[PDB]
């Protein structure tokens, strides 16, 4: 069964073309709709269709997002193109990737092993990189999560993927506090926080690194409550400021009162110093004290994947990890001093 | 080998007793603590014994102690051990879970026979009653806080580490409750809300057993909020006003409620349609309370003189009603209470 639709390219101007593709099967579901994935007729690629219904009020949020990112660590949109279904429906066509943290992670965890560090670096590096480009642009993704960080194990290169809850955070304008998943919400979601900013990304990144290093999430509950004791296990009780800097009115409620479980006795002894040190800079309870993501990239942690020596394990090169653009590096230029090394300086 | 600690009495004066158990093994981990079982040297019979850091008082103990209802686990004893201190809560153990039941149902494909459903949930509606009728809340209502002794088919709430007694005017904390079984309003992050976010997590396992799987799925408020308004439409200004005010002015998904016979299989009884319905509404106060829930025509079934257990035996006791448990709504006895009780 060949399907031909006139679809609109992701990126440039507006120049639709005929797209045929076929051996459409369904690789996921959820609240939002359903998700293909095809075969291209013309190239054989695959790719990743995102059906939704589409409001008859106003523009698609999702669409207006993708279509205004171009980074190699975000999944792309190759077309979008509107079909029936029974109402209007919005198709986002985009490159299939093979694999997902969240399968990876789940491989390790039923082997009794770990990801290897080298991968931890490298997954965790692409994602804040992802990171620093929206963010940028004043966008918030608002539910990262290993589910939605795409990986290509043959270049170890990492997308990130599902702009569905993706937001420009404005301050002062209200924002839903429900976003963002079970495990990786910032403590500021879980108090009710309508007032948040981008950092929330920061520590969803944070979870998922200690998740990585661990082997199981850091701070897993059904509940907020149970979310919240696992926090407070590690990060000790927030004390009334840190709680002003979260949710004002939850000053005064009653909180389990343990002492901060020192980082060092989370991980396992084998775990490196410095993503024991890079983790506790990203779980801050005060949402400015934590790391920005650019910050975070150039990071202690990193510092192997700057090395000139570097290789995967396949014998590959690593990905290009130091093309940063002015966009990228505008939060803060002279990090560009650490995150560039002389190497990829040569001319 | 065995185990010689004195505890107190859950019920009655503080009077300490000397307790001996043995074969103590674990049942259960969670952010609280952990639960293990054990057997009463004395009565051959089995405990479960939950083990919380102590702190101030434990609320959880205070609010159990007062407890004393066939369909509440009951607090047998409590008592303290160790360079810090923990409170030991000694409780009736119950072999099965209305999650683990669900769940062999589901994974055979089969529904759990409606009888059941009417027993289970009769009975959670009662424990509910009682607990209300203090003030307290549970919060944290879900399949694996009910508790199953499948031959006598009882059902004991259990779990009364979130529990508290509302008080209005004072808030609370939004963050209550378990995914899945979500009050609107909790997700909406309300801090104002009242007991009758344990009548909304009531019908989302009512509707879970019909269904066979959760009604309103997802790993993010925003992902159950879609599967609720899927089911009941977008929710109004008013009804969010109700839920939320300052959630008025976003953005929602614009679509049309779903008729709830659509909802469910085609075999499934109208009057279990009707009290889903009736108990998982947008606002708060046009919920039915959970004696006007035991008092619905499902539960009729449960109302005649010669119903049975598909096992062969007698229903458990489902109409020793206290004036307590009825004081919302005293009239309610001359239908709770039929004419063979
Ligand atoms: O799922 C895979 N690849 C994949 C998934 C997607 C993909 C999957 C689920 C989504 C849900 C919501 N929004 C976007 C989504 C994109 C996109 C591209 N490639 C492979 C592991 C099978
Ligand atoms: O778990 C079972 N029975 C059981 C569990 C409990 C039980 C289990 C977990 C809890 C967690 C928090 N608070 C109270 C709890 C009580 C109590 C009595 N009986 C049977 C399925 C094995």
């Amino acid at each position: 069964k060949v399907t031909t639709v006139v679809a609109t390219p992701g990126q440039g101007p507006d120049r639709p073309q005929e797209v045929s593709y076929t051996d459409t099967k369904v690789i996921g579901n959820g609240s939002f709709g359903v998700v293909y994935q095809a075969k291209l007729c013309d190239s054989g690629e695959l790719v990743a269709i995102k059906k939704v219904l589409q409001d008859k009020r106003f523009k698609n949020r999702e669409l207006q997002i993708m279509r205004k990112l171009d980074h190699c660590n975000i999944v792309r949109l190759r077309y979008f193109f509107y079909s029936s279904g029974e109402e209007v429906y919005l198709n986002l066509v985009l490159d299939y990737v093979p694999e997902t943290v969240y399968r990876v992670a789940r491989h390790y965890s039923r082997a009794k092993q770990t990801l290897p560090v080298i991968y931890v670096k490298l997954y965790m590096y692409q994602l804040f990189r992802s990171l620093a480009y929206i963010h940028s642009f004043g966008i918030c993704h608002r539910d990262i999560k290993p589910q939605n960080l795409l990986l290509d194990p043959d270049t170890a290169v990492l997308k990130l993927c599902d702009f569905g809850s993706a937001k420009q955070l404005v301050r002062g304008e209200p924002n839903v506090s429900y976003i963002c998943s079970r495990y990786y919400r910032a403590p500021e979601l879980i108090f009710g926080a309508t007032d948040y900013t981008s950092s929330i990304d920061v520590w969803s990144a944070g979870c998922v690194l200690a998740e990585l290093l661990l082997g199981q999430p850091i701070f897993p509950g059904d509940s907020g409550v149970d979310q919240l004791v696992e926090i407070i296990k590690v990060l000790g009780t927030p004390t009334r400021e840190q709680i002003r800097e979260m949710n004002p009115n939850y000053t005064e409620f009653k909180f389990p009162q343990i002492k901060a479980h020192p980082w060092t006795k989370v991980f396992r002894p084998r775990t490196p110093p410095e993503a024991i040190a890079l983790c506790s800079r990203l779980l801050e309870y005060t949402p400015t004290a934590r790391l920005t993501p650019l910050e975070a990239c150039a990071h202690s942690f990193f510092d192997e994947l700057r090395d000139p020596n570097v290789k995967l394990p396949n014998g590959r090169d690593t990905p290009a990890l130091f093309n940063f653009t002015t966009q990228e590096l505008s939060s803060n230029p002279p990090l560009a001093t650490i995150l560039i090394p002389p190497h990829a300086r040569i001319q």
